[PDB]
RNA sequence: GUUAAGUCUGGUUUCCCUCCAGGGUAUCUAAGCUUUGAAAAAAA
């Protein structure tokens, strides 16, 4: 119902790790995309909904539609700040998940290699995925049932494989990861954030001026507020296999490829990671 | 010199599947019944 929508911001502020962030952002996107309408005596006349203060601020009393536009921009920034502040990491379910999965893989007689990597700068993984896409035009790869951002197993595998190509040749890359005729020997799980020092998300901006622009006459900043993954967030994922003589390349490839980027726009130093730990458990 | 006032801009483009596999193998008829019963030599 509509009261769900008028209260979604309060619910974000008061649950902070226990609401579905995916659906929460999807719902508050309706508020963001009907902002001018949710501010015509249709705030349910509450007292905690952040929609109140946008009746108290007078940004432009001359023209009301401009006023609603500026209020909407302020509200976009405020939604970004809200999500970054309130939605924090509780990575105990993640440690439980990875420990149980490790036991499962041990029972299946796999050699497990559990890798912990910490982000060093603000990371962008899944920038074209849907999360905040309907508010920010930019997304984060988000698992809506772990209720966490994550790094897909396919990206980790692809980055490791492109490095192993660039180093040991396409033939060894196919001897490890397979081709259209043989299946790979190395399995990757998704990477989930297990611990953090502070905020899990933070706001950021990109402001292209001269992107696909003829001349300075075409120049104009178009700022893009969006969410990123805060620094010092540790992610964890597993690497399991059976054939022993495939652990050597993996071992070598992990420390290097994380220094270079792992998500989006690493060319300007965004998605850089440190190797926090690597443990190897040989099936005995 | 003093004051007073901020104003403009708030996501765009591309990629939407590609390759291989498009049936393989076995069975391809089997067992019966293979003629039987009436009429063989007729009146002028």
């Amino acid at each position: 119902a509509i009261d769900f929508l008028v209260n979604i911001l309060e619910l974000i502020k008061e649950k902070q790790c226990n609401i579905n962030l995916f659906s929460a952002i999807s719902l508050t996107s309706i508020v963001y995309n009907n902002f001018g309408e949710f501010l015509s005596n249709n705030q349910s006349y509450s007292t905690n909904n952040p929609l109140l203060k946008y009746h108290i601020i007078i940004l432009n009393d001359k023209n009301k539609t401009k006023d609603v536009e500026e209020k909407r921009n302020i509200f976009k920034r405020e939604v970004a700040e809200l999500i970054s502040r309130n939605f924090k990491l509780d990575g105990e379910k993640v440690r439980n998940y990875f420990d149980s999965l490790k036991e499962v893989l041990k029972s299946l007689k796999y050699t497990i290699v559990d890798v912990e990597i910490t982000t060093r700068t603000r990371a962008l993984i899944g920038v074209s995925t849907s999360l905040g896409k309907l508010i920010f035009g930019s997304g984060i790869s988000f698992d809506p049932y772990m209720n966490l951002p994550y790094i897909p197993a396919s990206e980790i595998k692809g980055i490791v494989r492109s490095y192993i190509e660039g180093k040991l040749g396409e033939q060894e890359a196919e001897e490890i990861f397979g081709n259209e005729e043989r299946e790979g020997n190395v399995n990757f799980t998704d990477a989930y954030p297990t611990r953090s020092k502070d905020f899990l998300f933070v706001p950021d901006v990109i402001t292209p001026h001269y992107n696909g622009k003829k001349s300075e006459a075409d120049a104009e900043p178009r700022p893009v507020i969006h969410l990123t993954i805060a620094p010092k967030v540790t992610f964890r994922f597993l690497i399991y296999y059976k054939r022993e003589d495939v652990g050597k390349p993996i071992c070598d490839s992990m420390p290097i490829i994380l220094i270079r980027g792992l998500g989006a726009r690493s060319s300007v130093g965004y998605s850089l990671f440190e190797l926090r730990k690597i443990e190897v458990i040989k099936a005995a």
